């Protein structure tokens, strides 16, 4: 029913607006200004945050979300310390975005409980849409 | 059963290596050698060919594969180049990968049939199976 | 008559101060406000603007000019972009400079009206200036 | 009608094919064998030399081509040092393209008869055919 | 006083010429083949590995050294990999070399127990020394 | 004790800060006005200035204060040259910081009175750390 | 008695010091306003002037001078085209600087008296001074 | 005598065929082949080598030949490098090619004995000889 996405990129504004065209609560959060205005429109609440920031993350009640996306690719430290910081708030459920395979190594080590590669992904599925 | 797939980056390799576990034979083209060879490992046939070059194209043979899969990813403009070259070469069937609307804009008038943008599928893809 | 020239280098600005010589009003947009300080001297209005973008195509208001001239010459991403544009907007009559015959192929395809290769085209006319 | 063109580019080439088909005799000359190649198909004859060697040209017999045309873009210094020589070869008109006003204004003072700047000269024409069309 | 070191460039071979000079077992472990001969002359025992592969850190035998010395700086994402997969091979003791805050903090909340930050700390005792 | 520091990196910033905080005056000098901001908060006086002009540090007076520190790490011609200025303004002590074994050289040769290796003395330090 | 120095480079500049200690009246014409302020303490008259400009070089009458030197380096275009408009300005003498062989073949053609290759011209001389 | 000239661009080659024109034997060093290449036409060896590489000029020996120039122009850095070097070999006269004061002034507290700016020398010669002293 709730649900919270940090990184509002491509991917991020894509899973925001396939949730909110579903049904459900989501915070949209993401450091630039321009993404947020973006995906205002679309999701119930869109703030202006570092979640890179211990104390902004912790004031973001993001343990009582059900799930939490995070979709930051171009920095990995950027999205390794957020998923650390989110495990360390108490978010039970952490989906985390990755680009590289070794950016994959590293949240699975940490304990994001979903990784997504969206060109590996796609690949497989595409593939299977060729199949059949 | 026979697929031609053109760029060997993560997406590329991704369909291939599916499309040859279901079974189906795979030609995998690339500029660089190196993704060629690791791609020879379980492809059917792998070569190294710049397929934005005309000439090459009709040495490939393009027109035989039922369906063509482009995963030019960060060269945009080998990619809309590869489209408009496999289309006037007599491919009945062209899938593209785009990383942007714009680009999905520009294939769509070139002539691809189909376009898969990896960053907005997989946000859509992940975004329903959060949600159920 | 009012022409609307996109690009200002040595194409856009010769055809802008033919046009206007002519006693025609034309519009310049360039994104270097250096070369739009020429064409202000002698044009009607002059504009920097990025013709990329789609908001800024609407606000220039390019369906109202008879006749839209893309005079992009280096940056051939953006000269099919703003032909995929111009087009969009819904202007009637797109001019476009391609320097690659690949590049007017695709322009083709976009909905270009009439491609000017500078350089094949003044061969020709050299040619036949030369035999007669 | 015999002419000479040096410099086998997408400007070169245009004006080889042009004339070829009207049925005046080309000689395509560019330092690059793989253009000239190009050209081979499409000229009376096509040969790789550097016209900026001032022995080949003498070997080139360019005085007995009624009009000579130097269609080198890339490089501005061998042009003008392309054109001197066809001069000083005894050509009695020498064509020359000049992609730049600054390359434009050199080679006037150095003497070829006629300077052509495609962007600038197709910008000219291409207006006119917006004004009746 | 057993002692191994990860990462051979100019502070790892620092690290391990001190201390083989104050007479202690040194095992020098670099993934580059030079550097390795370079330390094999000091250390007591000098080893071409990566240290990003689990099975090779397991056959590396690490819980017997008392420190681990992680000094990979050019790539944090190796670093921060050899970090995790050591403390999982159950090293007591982790010393790890940060460029960048964000690495350093990353490192911290991994479970370093030493982070060293050589411009920083250099640059404290460089001032202290410069006081008197 | 009045100290001059060239540089605010990591190295030239900790050195200043460390100054600081034991009650000396620093003049903190870069050409990134950024640093030379966030520097100005704590240090005595900050100038935004260009270290190599020698015109320039005649204006700077580094003459009068007592210790020179020059912390310029990714500009090996920057290190030289501002220490080589340093020394012709009749600087009394040069602190230099040296990246690599052939700048300490010609620093040494230019007249640099203390030469600092961040990586390798730092190395040094934390061998020595571990062993006691 | 009476030159003039058109470009004030390190070269153009060298020439200027020297002439004047003979006692000479030299004319230091630059388009730069910076080199022509450096050389006005130490040439007779300095001006700044576009010598590309055919009418400037009119009204600085260059024919009354004895030697003109030209001294530009960095466009090979503007070292050409000054020398052609000092031949038809009257000057007897011209001495024009060249970098390149290529150049120097030009200016040789196109009737520069003097052609100077500074690195050709000191190679040979520095092995005169090491064989004697 | 036997003379070391580091890097073979304008200068560099230049030099080498003056003093090999003199009956001298020259050793030309430089790390593109191409120029090496060139070179090895008429000097008496030529040797593809980076000298800014301690153990790469041991190999060559320097300290056997009595004077060795250093003409690497682009580079101030390796310049620098290569007298730091030659002079740590224990060449007896070190003669460096510097494009600016403050290079000059660098190589100076290195240990360079001759140090040559083209351009400047150049100048002052154009001077002295547009002077007719
Ligand atoms: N510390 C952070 N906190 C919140 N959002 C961030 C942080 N760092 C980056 N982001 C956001 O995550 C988004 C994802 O970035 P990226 O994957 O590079 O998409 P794009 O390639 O379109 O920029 C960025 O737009 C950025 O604004
Ligand atoms: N003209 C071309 N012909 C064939 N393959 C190409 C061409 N241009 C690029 N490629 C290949 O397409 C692949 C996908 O590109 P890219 O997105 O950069 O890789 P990745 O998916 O790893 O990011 C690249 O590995 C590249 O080698
Ligand atoms: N997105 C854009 N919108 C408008 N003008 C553009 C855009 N991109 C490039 N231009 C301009 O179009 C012109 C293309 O001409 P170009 O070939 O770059 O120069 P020239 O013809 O003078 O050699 C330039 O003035 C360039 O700045
Ligand atoms: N010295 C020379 N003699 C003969 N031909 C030359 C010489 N230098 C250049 N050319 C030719 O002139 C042609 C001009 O081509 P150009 O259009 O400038 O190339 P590009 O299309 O890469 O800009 C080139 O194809 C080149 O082969
Ligand atoms: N996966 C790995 N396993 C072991 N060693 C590694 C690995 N990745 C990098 N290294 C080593 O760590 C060292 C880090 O040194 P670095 O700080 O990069 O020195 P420099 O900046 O001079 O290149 C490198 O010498 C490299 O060989
Ligand atoms: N010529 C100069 N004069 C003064 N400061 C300089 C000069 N060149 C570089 N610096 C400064 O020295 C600082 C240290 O450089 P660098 O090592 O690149 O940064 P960091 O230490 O953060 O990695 C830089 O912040 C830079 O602004
Ligand atoms: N058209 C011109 N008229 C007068 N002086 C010129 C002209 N073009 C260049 N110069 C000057 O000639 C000098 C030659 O400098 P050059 O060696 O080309 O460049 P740099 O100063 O970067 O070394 C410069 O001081 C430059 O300002
Ligand atoms: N580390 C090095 N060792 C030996 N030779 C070098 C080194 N670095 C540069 N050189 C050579 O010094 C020569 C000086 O060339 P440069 O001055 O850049 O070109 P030019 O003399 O044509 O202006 C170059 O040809 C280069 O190959
Ligand atoms: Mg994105
Ligand atoms: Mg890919
Ligand atoms: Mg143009
Ligand atoms: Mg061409
Ligand atoms: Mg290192
Ligand atoms: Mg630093
Ligand atoms: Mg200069
Ligand atoms: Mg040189």
């Amino acid at each position: 029913k709730q649900f919270a996405v940090i990184g509002l990129g491509r991917f991020g504004l894509a899973v925001c607006k396939e949730l909110q065209d579903s049904g459900s609560q989501v915070l949209a959060v993401d450091i630039n200004e321009d993404r947020v205005k973006e995906a205002a429109g679309f999701v119930s609440q869109a703030i202006v945050a570092n979640c890179t920031h211990e104390e902004t993350v912790a004031e973001l009640k993001l343990d009582d979300y059900d799930m939490v996306m995070i979709a930051i690719g171009a920095d990995v430290n950027a999205s390794i310390l957020a998923t650390l910081i989110a495990k360390e708030a108490g978010v039970k459920s952490v989906w985390v975005k990755a680009n590289d395979r070794f950016q994959a190594r590293v949240l699975q080590k940490i304990g994001a409980d979903h990784i997504i590669m969206p060109e590996r992904d796609m690949g497989i599925r595409v593939a299977r849409k060729m199949l059949d």
